[PDB]
């Protein structure tokens, strides 16, 4: 199916997150039919993120939206998103100060730092149609 990982840092915000919502609208208006995929988010303060990989591998600097991609052997045709971890503070404040429904900024934002950090948009033959319907879906099937 498609199981995507929702970590957000902080108990009390001025707008939580949670993956029920977050993913049921997102990930589950993606597969409400066919499921099948795996995306990991990590929702939490620059410092944190940042110290965490820095920590335990020694990653980049302070980013805006790090993420940790799955091994990437040659082509590898399967359904998977990889790591990801983002800063809540900013997207909160670009979607809260968009003034729209932080509901699409969060299914933007994961994907946004999904691609961009490692395109998951592997192997145009199997993966592809898969995917970019999965993008698609939540992405387009919306239309944020």
């Amino acid at each position: 199916s498609v199981l995507v990982d929702l970590q957000i840092a902080t108990e009390n915000i001025e707008g939580l997150p949670t993956e029920e919502q977050i993913v049921q609208w997102a990930t589950g208006a993606v597969q409400p039919e066919g499921n099948e995929v795996e995306m990991t988010v990590r929702i939490v303060d620059e410092a944190e993120s940042h110290e965490l990989n820095l920590t335990y591998r020694g990653k980049d600097r302070p980013t805006n939206v790090l993420s940790f991609p799955f091994e990437c052997p040659d082509e590898v045709e399967l359904p998977l998103l990889g790591d990801l971890v983002i800063c809540r503070q900013v997207v909160e404040r670009e979607a809260s100060e968009q003034e729209k429904p932080l509901m699409a900024h969060w299914a933007h934002m994961v994907v946004h730092g999904s691609l961009h950090l490692l395109g998951y948009d592997h192997i145009e033959d199997d993966e592809a149609e898969e995917m970019e319907s999965l993008e698609t879906q939540i992405m387009q099937g919306l239309g944020f």
